[PDB]
């Protein structure tokens, strides 16, 4: 199951992600999905302190 | 800087997870997705440079 959604993003960021898509043989939606899947992991990263 | 409004098609489970992360972070969907894209672009740049 996949959802079609609308989002507003920085145009420069979008161009970069389009290029990363091309390098990987992906279309824009697939590359964005990869980014979202990975960001879900990244937000769980932690910094110990004091 | 300019922002662009786009439509993307993504896995429903992936979207739910990032929406959950957005709520935790007090961001809206677009802000969190842009964060995901910024971080993924740097990830790919480092990956392909090494």
């Amino acid at each position: 199951t996949k959802e079609k959604i609308s989002v507003t993003v920085d145009a420069a960021v979008l161009a970069a992600i389009d290029a990363d898509a091309r390098a990987a043989g992906l279309n824009r939606s697939e590359m964005i999905e990869q980014a979202l899947r990975n960001e879900h992991l990244r937000v769980a990263l932690r910094d110990y302190t004091a």
